[PDB]
């Protein structure tokens, strides 16, 4: 179970369906744990899949996502690797740009936005080839 996890834990309850605000105080506090424990980037993607998988909270998904951005620039590329990778992007993020979830432009142009963004490349390892072209498919229709 993600949500039982250390970090996982502390992912679930700040993007819990109840705050209806960023506790930036506590995304940070996420971060570092993510930059001390052995697999905390692992495991907290695992975390950050279940929260966004075909969720329909306009919140829960504009909080996770904002804990997402925050992890991307504080996390290296241990972390980078992970969220890069099709199997999240691909499966999960895009997932949400269906009519289906009725989710409004704002959050819509978020999404775009980091696929553009995390498309552009981090320094360091980080392979984007595959981000890269989910972030073309959505430019061509």
């Amino acid at each position: 179970d993600p949500y039982a996890t250390s970090v996982g834990h502390l992912i679930e309850k700040a993007t819990f369906a109840g705050v209806q605000t960023e506790d930036w105080g506590q995304f940070m506090h996420i971060c570092d744990i993510i930059n001390t424990t052995q697999d905390g980037p692992k495991d907290a993607v695992k975390a950050l899949k279940k929260r966004i998988s075909k969720n329909y909270n306009h919140k829960e998904i504009q909080l996770t996502l904002s804990l997402i951005d925050m992890c991307v620039q504080n996390c290296g590329p241990s972390f980078q690797s992970l969220i890069v990778k099709k199997e999240f992007v691909k499966e999960n993020l895009v997932k949400l740009l269906n009519p289906r979830y009725n989710l409004p432009l704002d959050i819509q142009n978020r999404i775009l936005n980091f696929i553009k963004t995390w498309s552009q490349g981090f320094p360091g390892g980080v392979d984007v080839s595959e981000v890269k072209e989910v972030y073309l498919d959505l430019v061509k229709k």
